[PDB]
């Protein structure tokens, strides 16, 4: 897998971005994690959704440099959006958020499941830690 240079336009949600890739606008899910959501109007505002929305945010405007990693499998899902895991000064959100206990690890879905036994590592500490979902 190789990172490649993104901009920020805006963070939408905990579990979504929208980037630069490629001088193209582009909404980013992000890959093998679930947040609990301020969108969507089943439930729409969750409990630790205006967190971990907060969260993405931030780790995403304060960085200097934002990568994007696809993953082996299909790069898009079936409403356009990009999957990958997304990096911040070299510090992937993904796991920054799962480590948190802001996000469980996703129902995984191969071949795009590269990182998935270093998120479920971060997954057991947080639990185990009881941050924020797990507390």
């Amino acid at each position: 897998l190789h990172k490649e240079p993104a901009t920020l336009i805006k963070a939408i949600d905990g579990d979504t971005v929208k980037l630069m890739y490629k001088g193209q606008p582009m909404t980013f899910r992000l890959l093998l994690v679930d947040t609990p959501e301020t969108k969507h109007p089943k439930k729409g505002v969750e409990k630790y959704g205006p967190e971990a929305s907060a969260f993405t945010k931030k780790m995403v405007e304060n960085a200097k440099k934002i990568e994007v990693e696809f993953d082996k499998g299909q790069r898009t899902d079936k409403y356009g959006r990009g999957l990958a895991y997304i990096y911040a000064d070299g510090k992937m959100v993904n796991e920054a958020l799962v480590r948190q206990g802001l996000a469980k690890v996703a129902y995984v879905y191969k071949p795009n499941n590269s990182h998935e036994q270093h998120l479920r590592k971060s997954e057991a500490q947080a639990k185990k830690e009881k941050l924020n979902i797990w507390s």
